């Protein structure tokens, strides 16, 4: 409760998206510094689960990661109040016109940026769960952050979770990893939706007949070489994202 602060500290302007769960708006704390703000719709969740997303993030503080500044949860809708991200998540940027123009070097950049974000995430003994590019946002200075923590611990993406998680529950990093790989494939692409033209069920199945994304005609074979990396059916046999980063950081050089 050293970060709860008055609601008149805090104007509403833009609305940025629209959840069942409530929405979130771009503000201004004390008119000066520009947030982000997550409503809670009262009744759609309880306080204290939409809550226990804030309460992990002032635990996990790091520049990959999206900060937490404050919260508002004395009245009736309640906020969360996150640095603002001028460019939104990486799949709109990506999308949107100017991140067509972007080229691999680049992709390449935002790649590493990640995993570096998730390198804390592992150090820290935590797992994300949810990792994909919708989850991940963009600055004016096109720098990359690890945004959405609701399923991070110390409903499921199905096609960025991995087969041991679908099959026995087992989330652990090395599930972020393979969902890294599917991430790499969202970034390659330029924002397109991983297994195309194929249903959550279709994937589930296909993932126990032991099947993987054949390579994309851009992807480069030694960028591909690190997504099957991370699509090994053995978890155990997956990098570590401390590797990752490595292996993304050279690849540039
Ligand atoms: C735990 C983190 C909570 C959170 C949640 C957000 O909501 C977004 C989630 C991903 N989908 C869209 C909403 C945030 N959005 C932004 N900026 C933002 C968002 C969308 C757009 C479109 N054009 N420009 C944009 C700028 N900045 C910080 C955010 C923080």
């Amino acid at each position: 409760s050293a970060w709860e602060i008055p609601r008149e500290s805090i104007k509403l302007v833009k609305r940025l998206g629209a959840g069942q769960f409530g929405e979130v708006w771009m503000g201004y704390y004390n008119n000066s510094t520009k947030v982000a703000v997550k409503t809670l719709k009262p009744g759609t969740m309880s306080v204290q689960a939409f809550l226990e997303e804030a309460n992990l993030m002032k635990t996990l503080q790091h520049d990959k990661l999206v900060r937490l500044y404050a919260v508002v949860t004395r009245e009736e809708p309640i906020y969360i109040i996150t640095e603002y991200m001028a460019k939104g998540s990486l799949l709109d940027f990506l999308k949107s016109d100017e991140g067509g123009k972007v080229l691999l070097p680049k992709l390449i950049d935002f790649s590493a940026q990640i995993a570096e974000g998730m390198a804390y995430i592992e150090r820290k003994n935590y797992i994300h769960r949810d990792l994909r590019a919708a989850n991940v946002l963009v600055s004016e200075s096109l720098m990359c952050k690890i945004a959405d923590f609701g399923l991070a611990r110390v409903k499921f993406p199905i096609k960025w979770t991995a087969p041991e998680a679908i099959n026995f529950g087992c989330f652990t990093i090395k599930s972020d990893v393979w969902s890294f790989g599917i991430l790499l494939y969202e970034i390659v692409t330029y924002g397109k939706i991983p297994y195309p033209g194929r249903t959550n069920a279709d994937v589930m199945t296909a993932l126990s007949q032991g099947y993987r994304m054949p390579r994309v005609e851009n992807c480069p074979d030694e960028l591909y070489d690190i997504m099957k990396m991370c699509w090994k059916e053995k978890a155990e046999e997956r990098p570590t994202f401390d590797y990752l980063q490595s292996v993304l950081d050279d690849f540039y050089t």
